[PDB]
């Protein structure tokens, strides 16, 4: 009976790899990836030759191979699979079929940003992406506006300015927010301020919203 | 001016440390640790000879801030997993941030996330709740405050309180709420078992081994019910 390995990958820095990750990737019969080409680049950097299987169900196909006794590693493009990344259907399928699922610890952008924010982390909520539509986004924000826990959002560069102005609008312009940009890359920048002043600070320079970002929002006073 | 590095460490398997963590732990002037003896043992496995600083005080945060300002680089670690995630360091990071000191987080092991990735529950959104109160009365109140939460919930629980805690979860959340018990992740006794919580509680009681070691609880969020 085969096993499924969940294997987190770097989020922009290739030294953020672990030895057990490299050993699992090289040992499994098959690697199910989000994008076979991103992962191929990654594998070639570490001198690992492996069979890739694209993850565009397909769960049932991979399930059969596991029952045939094949070991499978699930990876995503960056970070930890199933955290706003594919694989939720496969793990469900495998688990009720009695397939052992083995998670490797590794990089996760949300936790990485939270560890550097200087905000209360005894409790937090992970919200993923805000809605793209301005109305739907203001409604998600009103929905959590009272939440006392630290909130973590993933946000896109094109939508940051609009998201931030809505946040000012709904949560108020003195709500402390930490913007974590391009974690573990050369450009890495983490800056926190009252969200009013943060929005002002971001607009001063266009580059301050370039690349991948996480927002850490302080929770309501309570 | 020096920088403050936030450095995750293994949660039971030495091959889970990142290569960059090893690089940083060997390059900084000082390692500030939750427990210098526990950290000493980890460093020893990797041949690393380092200067350790005990965090056991905004007083000590002021000490470290001073070193950073005179140009010293500092790494912060906890006994396991990611610092600040139910581990000290929060005030130090804050103090450094408001003084212009750059904080550099390294990604790495975190038990909550590791468990979540393999639990088979919705992770589109989730709540990290940490440790439930140790006393049953306190614990039941904390559970009542989140009974209606629709997001997947994550809890840390101790081996000595798991059976009591599971009894209170049955009682407050109901015996059918799906819960996953992730035990001894990355260790040789690793076991991830999910079930309606009343069944989970019974399953655990069959064999005392099933509650030994370190554990995460992944709890299915609340679904709407007519009985209300
Ligand atoms: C679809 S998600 C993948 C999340 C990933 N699986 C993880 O482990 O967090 C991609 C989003 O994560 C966040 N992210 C990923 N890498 C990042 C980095 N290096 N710095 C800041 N945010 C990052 C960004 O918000 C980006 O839009
Ligand atoms: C105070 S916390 C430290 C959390 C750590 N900072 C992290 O990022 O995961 C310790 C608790 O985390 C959970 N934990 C740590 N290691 C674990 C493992 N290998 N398997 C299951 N749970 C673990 C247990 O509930 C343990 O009592």
């Amino acid at each position: 009976m085969g096993q499924l390995y969940i294997v987190p990958t770097p989020i922009g820095n290739l030294a953020d790899i672990t030895q057990r990750a490299l050993e699992v990737l090289q040992a499994v019969d098959l690697i199910a990836a989000e994008d076979t080409r991103h992962t191929g680049l990654l594998l070639q950097h570490f001198g690992i030759n492996a069979r890739l299987f694209a993850l565009h169900q397909k769960a049932e196909t991979l399930l059969a191979k596991l029952q045939e006794g094949q070991n499978i590693a699930l990876v995503s493009d960056a970070g930890t699979p199933l955290i706003n990344d594919p694989g939720y259907h496969l793990v469900r399928t495998c688990r009720e079929a009695g397939i052992r699922v083995v998670p490797l610890p590794g990089p996760c952008a949300a936790i990485t940003a939270l560890s550097a924010a200087g905000l209360p982390s005894d409790r937090f909520c992970y919200e993923g992406f805000l809605p793209a539509k301005s109305k739907g986004r203001r409604d998600a924000l009103k929905a959590i506006e009272a939440e006392p826990r630290t909130l973590i959002f993933y946000e896109s560069t094109h939508r940051l300015l609009d998201s931030l102005e809505d946040i000012v609008a709904v949560l108020g312009e003195s709500r402390y927010v930490v913007l974590a940009r391009e974690l573990t890359k050369t450009w890495e920048t983490i800056h926190g301020a009252p969200v009013g002043e943060l929005l002002a600070w971001v607009k001063e320079d266009e580059n301050r919203r370039k690349g991948e970002m996480v927002l850490i929002v302080e929770g309501h006073k309570a």
